[PDB]
């Protein structure tokens, strides 16, 4: 509806909620859709039941599971920004909305990794990438992305991070596996090597901030690129 | 409008095929989309090389491949039926579109039985529904159903005719898996004890056709009726 839509992008623990929480509070142009998968990361939802379990049934089992979850997290996922666009920023002069992740690292990052790590075989893999295509087309380009914003950091500043983040499930994770995942969010969006499926991805302009600097008391200058990249968009 | 869509339904290996195949060649007017699964069962597309992998597994072990056999079905009887609506009688004297089954038989026949069969746990079956329920419902008017025609073939007739079928993954069906499909169609269709989550399932007009006597060189009548029934609509 002329709002500007802005993938927060980057590995876990990188502080991403914790950006998106930051810039919802300067502006009532600025709104967030919150990662469904954090959500189920715990009468409630009908959504969460089911998030809640097959979150757990991917740590017990993710060869399993993967498909499963990740079909489920992105189709979370587009309903809960279809659901922001029609009733969010209503109604502003400059309304930015801040998708927290995007239907692409569920994708090309994650169910990508998965796969890569024999989670998902070749048949699911092509499936989910024949499901994943076809559901962004029919319920789609509402959604493409003015601009994708890559809370970028070394993936040792990651774990510090979970560490800091006292969550008992997530201390497990290995190093190895955040480094699998940091270097897929290189190549996509600091190398911009990875090629989609989608034209229009590759001249998407990106803003690459580090948030290795604990950012959470002292984060004007990370703003400041913000509001400058988003008067150039 | 105005296109009129009218589902087959029916027992595996009720007429369906044979019917449809016959109707085509009876009106110009006339076309017929298959299911994916149907043609699935015998370089191939990307849907192709798939959907044989996902039977082939879900033979083989249903209580691990039910979700995604049932999920990428759902999805490409979608596909194909949107292209056809899309395409196809463009704009000829009066259109009327026949579909070998629907997303309801996909749903309330297949889905349904498989979770009843513990073929899918309750996580999967809530996460099917949800996906069919939200996904059915973006294109709201566009698939929906003018008319249902039911043929009413009994599992030994079924069975009588999986046999003159005689594909080989097919002699591995029991007599016992047709029984309740045709509890369920009867409940569905017939009885119409059914609870459906699309409301308009309860006013649509069915057609019941007895088809137990044999009627590759006898479907006057069958067609006669046909007719007639689509007069009504
Ligand atoms: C946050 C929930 C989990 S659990 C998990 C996992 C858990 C255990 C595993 O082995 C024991 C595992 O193996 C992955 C190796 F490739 C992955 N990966 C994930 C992330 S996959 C993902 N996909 C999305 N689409 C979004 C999102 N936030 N995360
Ligand atoms: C980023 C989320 C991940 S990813 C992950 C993981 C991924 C890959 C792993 O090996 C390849 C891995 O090894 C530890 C699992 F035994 C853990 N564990 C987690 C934490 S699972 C979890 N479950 C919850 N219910 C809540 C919560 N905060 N976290
Ligand atoms: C060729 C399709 C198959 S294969 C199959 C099957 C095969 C072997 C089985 O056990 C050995 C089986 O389950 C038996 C115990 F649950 C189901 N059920 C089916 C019916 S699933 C279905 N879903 C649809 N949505 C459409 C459609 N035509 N068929
Ligand atoms: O500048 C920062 C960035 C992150 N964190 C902490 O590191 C953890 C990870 O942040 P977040 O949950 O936002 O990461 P995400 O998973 O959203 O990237 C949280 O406990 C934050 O409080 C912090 O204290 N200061
Ligand atoms: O009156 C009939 C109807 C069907 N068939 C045969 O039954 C087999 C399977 O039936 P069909 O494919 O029509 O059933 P569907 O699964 O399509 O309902 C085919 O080889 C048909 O030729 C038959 O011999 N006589």
């Amino acid at each position: 509806t002329r709002i500007k839509k802005i993938s927060i992008e980057g590995n876990i623990a990188a502080g991403k909620s914790t950006f998106v929480n930051i810039l919802k509070q300067l502006s009532e142009d600025w709104e967030v859709v919150p990662e469904p998968v954090a959500r189920w990361s715990n009468e409630l939802t009908m959504e969460q039941k089911n998030g809640g379990n097959v979150l757990q049934m991917m740590y017990e089992k993710p060869e399993r599971w993967s498909f499963t979850f990740q079909t489920y997290a992105c189709l979370s996922r587009i309903r809960a920004q279809l659901a922001s666009l029609n009733g969010k920023l209503k109604d502003a002069e400059k309304p930015v909305l801040f998708f927290e992740r995007s239907v692409y690292s569920d994708r090309y990052i994650f169910a990508s990794n998965l796969y890569e790590s024999e989670s998902m075989n070749e048949t699911e893999w092509t499936i989910y990438q024949d499901w994943h295509d076809w559901m962004n087309n029919q319920f789609g380009q509402s959604l493409e992305l003015d601009g994708i914003i890559y809370l970028q950091a070394t993936p040792e500043t990651c774990l510090h991070r979970i560490y800091l983040r006292g969550r008992n499930e997530e201390q497990g994770i290995p190093l190895e596996y955040l480094e699998k995942l940091h270097y897929k969010h290189e190549s996509w969006l600091l190398h911009r090597t990875l090629k989609t499926n989608f034209d229009y991805l590759q001249e998407v302009p990106i803003l690459t901030l580090d948030v290795n600097e604990d950012f959470k008391d002292k984060y004007e200058s990370l703003v400041e690129k913000v509001k400058e990249f988003l008067s150039t968009l």
